[PDB]
């Protein structure tokens, strides 16, 4: 009984991680498209 539940939870846990990994990954790229190379004069500092 406990094992069955553990497995179900594990699957849902691994599934959630994969979803997040894909989300964070997409963001990492969307950020690299801006902070590509060092900023040059004129750019707006944070």
């Amino acid at each position: 009984a406990s094992k069955e539940l553990e497995l179900i939870t594990l699957t849902v846990g691994f599934g959630i991680l994969i979803f997040s990994l894909i989300v964070t990954y997409c963001i990492n790229a969307k950020a690299d498209v801006l902070f590509i190379a060092p900023r040059e004069p004129g750019a707006v500092s944070y």
